[PDB]
RNA sequence: UGGAAGACUAGUGAUUUUGUU
RNA sequence: CAACAAAAUCACUAGUCUUCCA
């Protein structure tokens, strides 16, 4: 039903003082006055009618408009701060700049008083919009692209490209006010100059002194420069450029198209680079913008402080006025748990490493085979043997100790040569575990070897590189090993017992879920908790409606996740908590009706009067966050540290969320998952939840560092990737055509039997 | 398919306005 | 008050490039 209002804003961990890219407001309470306006020709840009707009203003001002500044969105929305005389008998005129025709009618008043209103109250709407819309009229004009503010900036790329930035900006709701917010997002540029200076620059020649040139040299400059408008140094546009000279066609070079010389016309400045470049173009702005967080927010910082928008009157007819300063506030490191090895090790920057430490419950792996599919001369028999003994050494030393050469090996070729190799195996050699494969680059053949390896014959099918063969190194084999060992049943790590919340003293169970769409079937896999831990998870998959979010078959795979626990432990989880990724905005009244109660029916299904408390939380962008302190940038990139949660000053004012920086920043600026709790049955503090989606971030065995959402959402991903890697037969066989329609329901039905892992490979974690 | 992460191109959904019902 | 089409915004999803990790 409804989501639970915030219990609390928490206590818990460090402090640390966070700088948000929103912006402050003042926000008067005057009604501005909304009118429609019907521009024609219709077909001409917004910008074009903008200008228009403002031409009229001018042309008019006598009885009209006067010296008021209004804004307009484009086509039909114009908003001033005072009435127009216009109201509201029918007003047409005329505008010359080339001839348009326009009219104006009065529309409403938006009242920013129902704004403060609503601000503490009502529960936020046009009041938005057309905030929106005045907020950004002017500065769109520095920009006919884009409707933000541009810096007139010089930096030649190459081919006579150069670029000049500028940034974005919207404007969202929060607590007490409204807040403005920017971030930096630039484009690029076609240079434009005189024709020598392209000859000089661009065809770069020993000087300005050439020739018929060849296809290099004039593609440098011939075929970048069409698109842009020309001008003597008699407005034109350049509709060709001939490799015929236009002596053929300084005339003796290429010429651009009516035709022009190269000595007496110039480009027209201002045109921004619309088209769409080559792929040698896409680094060529990243040699020289690649940049990391604080030079993102320095650079904010700067530009909207240059803009300087209250200073201007023309902007300052509305009397809204917006801070220099970006938004401030208090944000919160909330506690790593400590992960138990078979050895304590501490998440510490959302990183750590299996140096000295084994698994909790290895494998001895005795009966093990490989199955080779690179070329023999690219990846010999001593390649393999080298492969061979690093892995069995990297394995030993993780507890989990390989015995002995492998039993079998083999070259082979074709995709379809997997499936009775395996079967042989499993029928010349008994108990076997590990089945090692090599295979080179993007080959189809590894779907197959799932196809074989999980549903049909189930073994534990492991897949690597031919480089990675070639080039084997230690953190390599010892991130393949820790996923052959939950292949093989095994448990990798455990949350240290003591160091976890209440919610963990009783028995519970920790569902997580998500979603993945096609480029037909919509994979949908939930996972659950086994043991008390937990690390062990079990997984559920359903193929589904076409783009569909819901989970429609949640219902019977919770049934099933929890008969799982039931017989793993002989105790029924008191709690529930339920992990939903893949979910948009628009839809969580929708999913929190419908997926809570099919796993309410879940437990109805599994006891006439069991009834566990659940927990619906669903995981989640522009809202960047920064530091403010010099000593807490961390790292190359100076992202905020790990684990930092915010649930102040910029959240939902009323509902129970918070943005949580799990994951550590490598590159740029991180974006934060929003968890915005759904429903909690329990009645968690902000403390304990918090602590409880942080730390299950790190039963995640693929890796040893903190991942960005948390281990039962992306385990789900993971499952929903692999079964995407398990059965469509159309693009296997040569052809395939049916009637669409009904048979469909045929290859759904194919498909569920086929993504039906079996029973040796139901019971470990397969997806890995 | 050893693992994690942030820049561009494209599909689904929610909302304000406009046109139709 | 709801659906379809257009503009804008927002959230997810997918693809192409790109950075780091013993
Ligand atoms: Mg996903």
């Amino acid at each position: 039903f409804k989501p639970p209002p915030r219990p609390d804003f928490g206590t818990s961990g460090r402090t640390i003082k966070l700088q948000a890219n929103f912006f402050e407001m003042d926000i008067p309470k005057i009604d501005i006055y909304h009118y429609e306006l019907d521009i024609k020709p219709e077909k001409c840009p917004r910008r074009v009618n903008r200008e228009i707009v403002e031409h009229m203003v001018q042309h008019f001002k006598t009885q009209i408009f006067g010296d008021r500044k209004p804004v307009f969105d484009g086509r039909k929305n114009l908003y001033t701060a005072m009435p127009l005389p216009i109201g509201r008998d029918k007003v047409e005129l005329e505008v010359t700049l080339r001839i348009f025709k326009v009219s104006i009618k009065w529309v409403s008043c938006v009242s920013l008083q129902a704004l403060h209103d609503a601000l503490s109250g009502r529960l936020v709407p046009e009041t938005i919009q057309a905030l929106d819309v005045v907020m950004r009229h002017l500065p769109s004009m520095r920009y006919p692209v884009g409707r933000s503010f541009f810096t007139a900036s010089s930096n030649p790329l190459g081919g006579g490209r150069e670029v000049w930035f500028g940034f974005h900006q919207s404007v969202r709701p929060s607590l007490w006010k409204m807040m403005l917010n920017i971030d930096v997002s630039a484009t690029a540029f076609y240079k434009a100059q005189p024709v020598i200076e392209f000859v000089c620059e661009v065809l770069d020649f020993k000087s300005i002194e050439q020739k018929p040139l060849t296809d290099s040299q004039r593609v440098k400059f011939t075929k970048e420069i069409k698109g842009l408008k020309v001008e003597i140094t008699r407005k034109y546009r350049v509709c060709n450029v001939t490799r015929r000279p236009a002596s053929h066609q300084y005339p003796h070079l290429p010429c651009l198209q009516t035709y022009l010389p190269l000595e007496v016309c110039n480009i027209v400045a201002g045109q921004r680079c619309i088209k769409k470049l080559t792929d040698n173009q896409t680094s060529t702005m990243i040699r020289a913008t690649a940049r990391s967080a604080p030079d993102r927010q320095e650079e904010i910082s700067k530009l909207m402080r240059s803009a300087s928008f209250n200073t201007d009157p023309y902007v300052r007819e509305f009397g809204i006025m917006v801070k220099d300063e970006m938004t401030d506030v208090t944000g919160r490191v909330l506690q790593p748990p400590s992960i138990l090895y078979g050895a304590i090790a501490t998440p510490v920057q959302g990183v750590w490493d299996m140096r000295n430490k084994q698994f909790h419950t290895g494998i001895e792996i005795k009966v093990w085979a490989i199955a080779c599919f690179a070329p023999q001369r690219q990846c010999t028999e001593v390649h393999l043997k080298s492969f061979t003994e690093q892995l069995r050494k990297i394995s030993r030393d993780a507890g989990m100790p390989i015995q002995g050469q492998p039993c079998f090996c083999k070259y082979a070729q074709g995709a379809d040569s997997v499936e009775p190799m395996f079967r042989h195996l499993k029928n010349t050699y008994a108990g076997l575990q590990l089945v090692v494969v090599i295979l080179p680059g993007k080959t189809p053949v590894y779907a197959e070897v799932k196809r074989v390896g999980d549903t049909v014959l189930g073994m534990a099918t492991q897949c690597v590189q031919m480089k990675n063969v070639q080039r084997t190194t230690p953190q390599t084999l010892s991130n393949l090993c820790l996923k052959i060992n939950v292949k093989l049943g095994g448990v990798n790590n455990i949350l240290l017992p003591q160091g976890r919340p209440p919610v963990f003293q009783q028995p519970v169970i920790f569902l997580g879920a998500d979603v993945t769409h096609p480029p037909k079937p919509s994979i949908a896999a939930v996972v659950g908790s086994m043991d008390a831990h937990p690390n062990r998870y079990c997984a559920t998959v359903r193929v589904q409606q076409h783009r569909q979010e819901i989970i429609q078959d949640l219902a019977a795979m919770v049934r099933e996740l929890l008969i799982q626990f039931y017989k793993s432990t002989r105790f029924k989880p008191t709690r529930i908590i339920f992990y939903r990724a893949g979910v948009s905005e628009g839809q969580f009244q929708q999913v929190l009706h419908h997926e809570l109660l099919a796993i309410r029916e879940a437990c109805i299904k599994l006891e006439k009067d069991y009834q566990p408390g659940i927990t619906f939380i669903v995981v989640q962008h522009h809202t960047r966050l920064f530091c403010t302190d010099k000593n807490e940038r961390v790292g190359k990139s100076g992202n905020i540290p790990a684990g930092t949660t915010v649930d102040t000053k910029i959240t939902h004012p009323t509902e129970f969320d918070f943005y949580l920086c799990s994951h550590a920043g490598i590159q740029g600026t991180s974006r934060p998952s929003h968890y915005h709790v759904l429903w909690d049955d329990n009645r968690f503090s902000s403390d304990e939840l918090q602590i409880l989606t942080y730390q299950l971030c790190h039963t995640y065995v693929r890796c040893t560092r903190s991942v960005s959402i948390p281990a039962p959402a992306y385990y789900a991903h993971l499952v929903a990737f692999r079964a995407r890697y398990h059965v469509d037969k159309e693009h296997d066989s040569a052809e395939g055509s049916h009637t669409s329609g009904q048979s469909n329901g045929r290859d759904h039905q194919a498909l569920a039997k086929a993504v039906q892992v079996h029973q040796d490979t139901l019971r470990t974690m397969y997806f890995a």
